[PDB]
């Protein structure tokens, strides 16, 4: 059973993550055969945090590429296709400078090119790709294209597939099945796969990822509060201005303040309902800031940040978060603690954890203003990050494109027998 291995580094807005996967040889054209065989986090930012030191960018690499080498068998690095793909914190940086962009870029391919690895180059994936490629990763896993039935008994209708919601640092993406009729092209996506025609609606909300999103609501708290409803009372830090309002997600809303918590559930609601832009739909139906969107329908899967935030209310705090309305007192619990009460529900590192109270209340407002979600679609989606041993993100989906390991047509077309 001779083994195949592909490489994806996933150069994300805050950190870069390097994913190995490996299938048998014979067999690498079935669905859910891929899986991944190990990982690495890069040491420190994203790539797009050295846009000042391009060269970096590509030193930042090194260590997880030293491990790729004794996690792929020697005799196999050469044919062991090798991708960096990077996401929101990329796309940002290209509107503030195509040019540094392009140094990160030129960097990241200089040290990659040195590798034994088949390295077929570094690109910025669009927020479709993003959107699409999480999709086919936890549909692929999950055994979700398989046309389940016999001969004269196939299931009916055809199995359902995962919707996916993904939050980064940057950006957020919702991604599903749809049998609504397409409004925008933009978020119009239709996949051939093992023979099956799937219609897919996918949008990616560019700042309203995670670390973009608290950046905002800083800025709001800073100009309409001069205090922060969403962090905890006892919670303070001096905020570098520069820092807050150089993002293109922030330029549109005394080097140094003051910023102190108050543990404010209802204003922190409040500053979190400001980010959604109801006011105008051009379409028949709109998610919010006038974004095209069907009504959601079907399981979903919500990992990345969503994943680690609801593990934050379930584990840390000790909350249910089975309906809307538990997540919805769950925030409210978490955000009406004080900095000492949050502070000794955890006995360890403490990175984050101001912000779990504004997270959450993002999550809450995102999943029912913004993509409207009720209680009967929410009973429908799963928190988890991982599927068979393999994270879930676009990695896995990404290079099963590029490495062609998806067919469109079963072989033979399966003699016609699932016409
Ligand atoms: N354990 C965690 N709890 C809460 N947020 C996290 C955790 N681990 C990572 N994150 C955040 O998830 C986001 C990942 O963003 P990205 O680098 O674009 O994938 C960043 O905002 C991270 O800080």
């Amino acid at each position: 059973p001779a083994l195949k291995y592909g490489i994806v580094l996933d150069a994300g807005s805050s950190h870069t993550s390097m994913f190995v996967y490996k299938w048998p040889a014979d067999k690498e054209n079935d669905t859910g055969i891929v899986g991944q065989h190990s990982s690495c986090d890069v040491q420190g930012g994203g790539i797009s945090s050295y846009a000042n030191d391009p060269s970096k960018a590509g030193q930042s690499l090194v260590r997880c590429l030293e491990q790729a080498l004794r996690d792929v068998p020697r005799d196999r690095h050469a044919s062991t296709p090798l991708y960096l793909g990077a996401t929101a914190g990329m796309r940002l940086l290209n509107l503030t400078s195509p040019e540094a962009t392009a140094r990160v870029l030129e960097a990241v391919t200089q040290t990659l090119t040195q590798y034994p690895f088949d390295f077929r180059g570094a690109r910025i994936l669009s927020g479709q790709d993003e959107g699409v490629f999480g999709w086919v990763t936890a549909n692929y896993l999950l055994e979700n294209f398989i046309k389940y039935g016999w001969v004269g008994r196939w299931i009916r209708p055809r199995k359902g597939t995962l919707g996916a919601m993904d939050l980064g640092g940057a950006s957020t993406q919702i991604t599903f099945e749809t049998t609504s009729p397409s409004e925008d092209p933009g978020n119009e996506v239709h996949l051939r796969l093992y023979g099956q025609h799937y219609r897919v609606y996918t949008h990616s909300f560019l700042c309203y990822g995670r670390d973009q999103i608290l950046l905002r609501l800083l800025a709001s708290a800073l100009q309409i509060h001069r205090f922060h409803p969403c962090w905890p009372k006892g919670y303070s830090t001096q905020v570098l201005l520069q820092e807050v309002y150089q993002s293109p997600c922030t330029m549109g809303q005394s080097a140094i303040v003051s910023l102190s918590g108050t543990s404010n559930a209802t204003l922190c609601r409040d500053l979190v309902s400001r980010l959604f832009n109801i006011s105008s739909c051009p379409f028949s139906q709109c998610s919010f800031n006038g974004v095209f969107q069907p009504p959601v329908a079907g399981n979903f899967i919500a990992f990345s940040a969503f994943y680690y935030t609801v593990d934050f209310l379930t584990t840390v705090m000790g909350l249910p978060v089975g309906t809307l309305k538990q997540l919805e007192e769950a925030t409210e619990i978490t955000c009406n603690q004080t900095w000492t009460e949050l502070q000794a529900r955890v006995p360890g590192q403490k990175t984050r954890l101001a912000d779990y109270c504004a997270v959450a209340m993002f999550i809450h407002q995102l999943l029912s203003r913004g993509y409207h979600f009720d209680e009967r679609s929410f009973r429908e989606v799963v928190f988890q990050k991982k599927a068979a041993d393999t994270a879930v993100g676009w990695a896995l989906g990404y290079m099963l494109n590029l490495t062609n390991l998806i067919p469109a047509d079963l072989p033979g077309l399966r003699k016609g027998t699932h016409f």
